[PDB]
């Protein structure tokens, strides 16, 4: 076909998945990235996105069940294939998984032609609009200690979601630098500023262990009460 | 056809059309819906919208003008039309207003094709490009008094907005109580808030008629001549 | 025909109806880039004119009009065309309404040849002469708000101005800060004064919510009376 | 052909260049105006976008750089061409350049259909977005003048962006009043807000003509030792 | 072919680029991911680095010099080619631009066989080591403030660099935020940090325009002077 992607659509589609993520942008974008693209094409750019595996399992849920749908819609008839015909697509089909680049081709360019890819574009485009409605990404400005959280459970969550994070390595050792200390606790906060600037990971750690426990709590209670006295 | 609408697409374009209201954002969605969708499709989800009648009626006249265009671009062409092929299509025929579904699929799926929903679509995706760049739908929260605007033809205006505006009963109750009051002049709002917070609205009513009258500004002028004496 | 415009002469014209608004400046430029043009090109310029819209109004008046005594000059033969040749052009057939690509360019090449273009270019000339003549745009700086105009509704104008006004997005945000507050009369501009210069909008359209009321009143002159005693 | 554009969607257009510069925006729009329309009409939407002429030679490398993957993909048809069939595209007759719109609507209703509208809008698509990623157009908010810059050189650019500036004239006007000395680094500021608003541009830089020199630079620092003795 | 490229190793090459950047573990994984792969897919695979442009261009030089080397030792085929052979590789063939997929798949299925995906691995290991060796991306972490800098300046590198960079755009606001004025030169820094967190940027623009003239100048020296006195 005519319609195929070339490497600068391919570039652009994952530069646009990479700086808007999953932005309401990315729907136009997408929906002129892949106009006429026969559904491996699709396939390509869907498998390009680099993270975001709860997003596009919410893409591959509506896509299965589009799928299901289209299936309803049509009925798969019981009869002999003519030669010169050949077989009706199905839902996974036009999905692009039991069909071949040659089934997709012919497909779309049949009389009447079948626009097999165009109907999967709708069903990603929309499964995009979803995304954008409903999932929201994880990002480590979001991750703030809790009242009561151990140290070790908010450094896992805080360590968990910057792998996660699509970052150079550099911008993730600042971030780990700052954000670790900067989204703590105020009663971890604390430990952590009289601790100083040249603490390690190690040594913020054991400094926290304590907070939450009856010796921490007798303390902050002493303290507070000489203040009152 | 293959491409028609199916149930999801018809509430993803709800959705849109509810949450996002007519933010430029939805010249994409849609743009992304209604691909290959026949002019029935079109007229469907077109009717879905609820509320923003004044958008909905610069889109009529929008996609009139268009069709004007369109027949005055194709004239008619005079003669039998041959049992073969079938009568070509007007602005309204496009439209859908004259043209049924076996219509508008003979013209899709005919040799050559006539895009009856391509053209729809983009008479349509004009429509809203003027209703996004024109129409600002009314909102509650400027619905604000007059300097001079009588308390009761306020309270009726902002009653005649609560109507039109689309929110749940409750939190549209919340926006009276909470709005009605806020959003007037120091005028009013003087005595409204000498009333007392527990005031019901006829008491509000009752209450700020008198202003504006000889009475209000006899005690005002009086109230303001006590510094000065 | 060779004297179709080209991609040049038509940014051109875009160029000149851009900065040079529609100054008698117009005039010449028009009088020059489409010279020999057919008609349809001279509706593809007449096209590219971004907002205006009242003034393109009078341009298409002057159009019908103008049809209309060329029809009067002319009237038109009832009687058959001759297969050689081909039918006279109406009022609007020069225009280009009635009267397609083809026709338009057997007209500009016929034997005595009809100059269609030059004179829809004449009836296109003198609209553009009545728009130099009478149209005058409206203008943000020609904003002013009056002596006894609510605050609501000069913003609302203000506003309407702004987004009928042509100009970059910047350069729109650094107008409605700048000439919003610049463009009231003494009392909303001392009003906002008091505010502040980081006051928002909401909070000056409330400060200046008062102003001509009668408590607004009363104040003024009691100020006005104590400056007297 | 059936989806040429009609005057409204090339007033559109020229609109949504106008206002939306070149922001994501212009990217749905673009895709949702030119649907099914030739490449002949493509070129002649993209000429009317006055100004951004850098943006608009990024794009234009956009559409070479496709046409010659789209000649590298598609093999130079050998041997003489069916008179039946007519000679297939190549890269530049999608961009327009070399076909005709005889040879483009052969194209379009060709069996099968070959999508030249499709590809070249596919085309302009990674043009602008590319565009939107990197270009960003000049503005006269931004023109600020360096501590060491000449208030000459200053001047030349400030005036130059605004002879670039998509802004009407009477707010040209405005802009030069306001900006010019509003953006000027605190030696030049400090003489200008000397002068008083009545001194004008010659007068100005007359001033201005000092800053820097041996004179000036004596002066103040001078000044400064004076104040602190 | 056989050992054609799964959606996982596509992601997963994906992701390689994301975090890895171009570090010494790129080698291997590329090395394994495109095991036997035909190079169309080798190039389906370069295809999705975003970012990184200079990277891609100095691989692409590498495969460009690699390809003029394999032409050199393999000479140009003279005279017709065997029917039941077919005509010999070149080094844009392995490079992948010439070939098609079917020649490809020819040649790897060939008597005896030309390991084409093999060969362009070992070219596009050669630019990926080039690439880990010499390449360094630009991080905004290393964006600072020359002494002699204006602020102007710093600021225009500083969002070009942080538009290029590879991140989320909360995260890139969050280093607008801190690093801009954080990697300032104390000349700026201390006029900065006098400004207040609650500076925007065009005040704090505003602030440091000053620096390095001669008023700024003059005016530290004096405070210098004062300190010594
Ligand atoms: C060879 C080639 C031409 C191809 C192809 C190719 C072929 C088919 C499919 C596929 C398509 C549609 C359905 Cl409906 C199913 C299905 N239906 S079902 C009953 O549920 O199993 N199964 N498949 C797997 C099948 F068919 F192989 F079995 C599919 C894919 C999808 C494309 C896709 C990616 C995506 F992200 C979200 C989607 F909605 C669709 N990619 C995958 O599936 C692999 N994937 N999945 C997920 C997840 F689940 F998290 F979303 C993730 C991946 C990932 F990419 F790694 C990425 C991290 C995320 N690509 S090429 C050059 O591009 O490599
Ligand atoms: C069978 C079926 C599939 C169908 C169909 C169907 C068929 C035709 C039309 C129609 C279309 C185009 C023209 Cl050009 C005319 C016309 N030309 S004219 C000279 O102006 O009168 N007349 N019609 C009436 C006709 F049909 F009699 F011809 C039309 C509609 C429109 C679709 C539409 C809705 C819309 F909102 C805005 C549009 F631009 C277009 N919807 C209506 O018309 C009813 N409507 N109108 C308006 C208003 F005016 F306020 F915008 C409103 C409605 C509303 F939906 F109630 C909603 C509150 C708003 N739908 S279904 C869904 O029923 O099952
Ligand atoms: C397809 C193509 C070849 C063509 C054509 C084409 C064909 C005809 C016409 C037209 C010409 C003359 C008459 Cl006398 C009438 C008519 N007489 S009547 C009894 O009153 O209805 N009707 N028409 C509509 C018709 F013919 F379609 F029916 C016309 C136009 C005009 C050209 C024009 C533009 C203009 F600004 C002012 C004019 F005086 C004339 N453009 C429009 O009409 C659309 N327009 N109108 C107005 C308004 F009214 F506000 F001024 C506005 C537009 C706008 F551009 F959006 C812009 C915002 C302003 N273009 S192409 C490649 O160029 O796109
Ligand atoms: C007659 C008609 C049917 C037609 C046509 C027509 C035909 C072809 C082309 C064209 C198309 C594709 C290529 Cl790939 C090349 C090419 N490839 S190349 C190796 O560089 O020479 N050259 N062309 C010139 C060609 F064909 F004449 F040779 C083209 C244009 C473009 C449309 C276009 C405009 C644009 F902005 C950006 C684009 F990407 C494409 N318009 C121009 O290019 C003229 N232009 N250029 C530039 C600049 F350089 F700044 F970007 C500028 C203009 C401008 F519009 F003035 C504006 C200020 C900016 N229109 S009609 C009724 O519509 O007028
Ligand atoms: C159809 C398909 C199977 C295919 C194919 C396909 C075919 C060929 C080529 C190609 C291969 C080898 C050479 Cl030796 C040249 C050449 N030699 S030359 C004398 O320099 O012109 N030219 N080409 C372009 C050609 F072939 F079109 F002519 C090539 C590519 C490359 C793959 C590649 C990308 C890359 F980054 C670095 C590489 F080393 C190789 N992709 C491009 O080159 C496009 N690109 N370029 C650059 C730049 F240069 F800036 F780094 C950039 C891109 C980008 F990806 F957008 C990304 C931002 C960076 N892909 S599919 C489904 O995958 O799309």
């Amino acid at each position: 076909v005519h319609q195929a992607i070339s490497p600068r659509t391919l570039n652009a589609w994952v530069k646009v998945v990479e700086e808007k993520a999953f932005s309401p942008e990315v729907i136009p974008m997408f929906s002129a990235l892949s106009e006429g693209a026969t559904p491996q094409d699709l396939n390509t750019m869907l498998n390009t996105v680099g993270g975001h595996q709860a997003a596009m399992q919410m893409l591959k849920e509506t896509i299965n069940e589009e799928a299901a749908e289209w299936d309803r819609v049509h009925p798969v008839h019981a009869g002999p294939i003519a030669p010169g015909q050949m077989r009706e697509p199905r839902g996974s089909d036009i999905a692009g998984t039991t069909s071949t680049l040659q089934e997709q081709i012919g497909w779309m360019t049949n009389n009447p032609p079948i626009p097999v890819g165009e109907i999967y574009k709708r069903w990603i485009i929309l499964g995009l609009n979803k995304i954008v409605r409903m999932y929201s990404p994880t990002s480590i400005l979001d991750i703030r200690q809790g009242p009561k959280e151990p140290f070790r459970d908010y450094v896992d969550r805080f360590y968990k979601t910057l792998r996660a994070e699509q970052a150079s390595q550099e911008v993730k050792n600042w971030m780990t630098e700052t954000l670790l200390v900067q989204n703590a606790n105020p009663d971890c906060k604390t430990i952590l500023k009289a601790l100083g600037p040249a603490a390690t990971l190690e040594e913020m750690m054991t400094a926290c262990q304590g907070v939450g426990g009856p010796g921490h709590k007798a303390r902050v209670l002493a303290e507070a009460m000489s203040q009152v006295i």
